């Protein structure tokens, strides 16, 4: 499988963070 922006974004959003981004094969979260 590969890094899913929508899955990582939704998860991150519901993980107590503002949103997440997948770049360079690495999904970095972003809190409020």
């Amino acid at each position: 499988a590969v890094c899913v922006y929508r899955t990582c974004d939704k998860d991150c959003k519901r993980r107590g963070y503002r949103s997440g981004k997948c770049i360079n094969n690495a999904c970095k979260c972003y809190p409020y």
